[PDB]
């Protein structure tokens, strides 16, 4: 019958196309994907930090990809949900390259950012990015996937020294993104509902915003969000970081 | 390298062999090795069902013995304490081979238990399991390292169905384990102070108790289990267990 990989992008696609708020818990590990459908999420995605620190690395391309993605495999294996993965700025893979490693994991989703860290840490130009977005939408559609490639842009946390108004250049990559086929846009490093607000309007697909899973978000609170019309939340590295902080809080009783 | 390696084995069973109270926190990744470390603790455990769980299999021997092996490795890698595998009854290796394999994964002490899973679960005579014990200390003498061997039994946790006094069989197979060379033991599944406390006494060496990092042990939280006499406390699977717990009703949240 019909590949469950296919099903399963059709529901995630589905669902961002759906108006409503997607929380996509971010995890690390077959045991934490487990706790996101047990908990009744309708998808997950993990995150390239967490899964580093667990796997005796560290962000920012650090990972041998191949072994990054048996993780994946394992996750997608150990849950019936959809599944997206956090894939830096590529690995220096080329797009079709990307898209075809992440199916064979398989997942239904990448976040793919602009800054390259196979090539110290460059921001790629605007159009230069959305093209990279292009050909990775290119290759799903060829593959006859709806692979929902959530588009991130790095602007707002590379803030003044990198660009004279951060904002402006979120927005208009945001947009290059949208209309290179993303199905769902990442402006990292926001703070301010006015700065949410802002981003939402210049897009018809979702707005991913990072949440910590107890604080929240800094633009406001969870009502808030919704009403600032935010489709997307995920966690990145802050569920794992507050177990962590939970964990060393109790062991102090034990040592 | 294998100075190292003996330096920290040493250290290992010289504080077991020193009266103090051990606490071992067990560990399932990296992340959680480095957070026992972070918290100031002088050893910490590797549990066979948390791994499993985390990395897409199950307790009871179904992990592929290697592949634990490289999870052991990275752990090991991770911190500059002493670490002690779990490795259920022995995945069918023969002592030497058990021993070579987890000093070649930097480990300096192992749990070894009496239901072997790769026999359809048969439980170990008592003898049989002791003669098991002393075959890996004569390995670990060999290659000169002070593994500090923790000697499992499961006749409480298994109880009356299988022993019909649990108890008298429990301390029985403790004090052959003792004598057969452990340097720790291990008898699963107590919950009273009088369990604790006949089981403490029967043997010189540490007696290893299994404690929920927040909800301690049937028999009382530390204090207690201390003035009780125990000398060695782990976690076991609770540490990844009350994250779950934390995780799902923080979940709830955003569901
Ligand atoms: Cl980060």
């Amino acid at each position: 019958g019909m590949s469950d990989l296919k099903s399963l992008a059709t529901k995630f696609a589905s669902d961002h196309e759906s108006g409503k708020l997607l929380v996509l818990p971010t995890v690390w590990d077959t045991w934490s994907a487990g706790l996101v459908e047990e908990a009744g999420f309708s998808g997950l995605t993990i995150g390239s930090h967490p899964v580093a620190d667990a796997t005796g690395s560290s962000d920012g391309e650090n990972m041998n990809f191949a072994d990054y993605m048996a993780v994946v495999k394992k996750i997608t294996s150990a849950v019936s949900i959809p599944v997206s993965v956090d894939v830096e700025s590529g690995y220096g893979l080329s797009p079709a390259d990307l898209i075809a490693q992440i199916l064979e994991a398989g997942a239904v989703g990448i976040n793919v950012e602009d800054v390259v860290h196979s090539e110290g840490k460059r921001v790629r130009e605007a159009q230069e990015h959305a093209d990279y977005i292009a050909a990775a939408r290119q290759a799903a559609d060829v593959a006859g996937v709806d692979v929902v490639i959530n588009g991130r842009t790095d602007a707002v946390k590379l803030g003044a020294d990198v660009f004279e108004d951060p904002m402006v250049e979120a927005i208009k990559r945001i947009k290059l993104m949208e209309q290179a086929g993303a199905r769902s846009v990442y402006p990292v490093g926001l703070s301010t509902a006015e700065q949410v607000e802002r981003l939402v309007d210049a897009v018809s697909v979702p707005v991913n915003i990072t949440a910590h899973p107890v604080d929240g978000h800094g633009a406001g609170d969870l009502a808030t969000l919704a009403g600032l019309g935010v489709r997307r939340v995920t966690f990145g590295p802050l569920w794992q970081k507050w177990l962590a902080a939970t964990s060393a809080q109790q062991l102090k009783g034990w040592a």
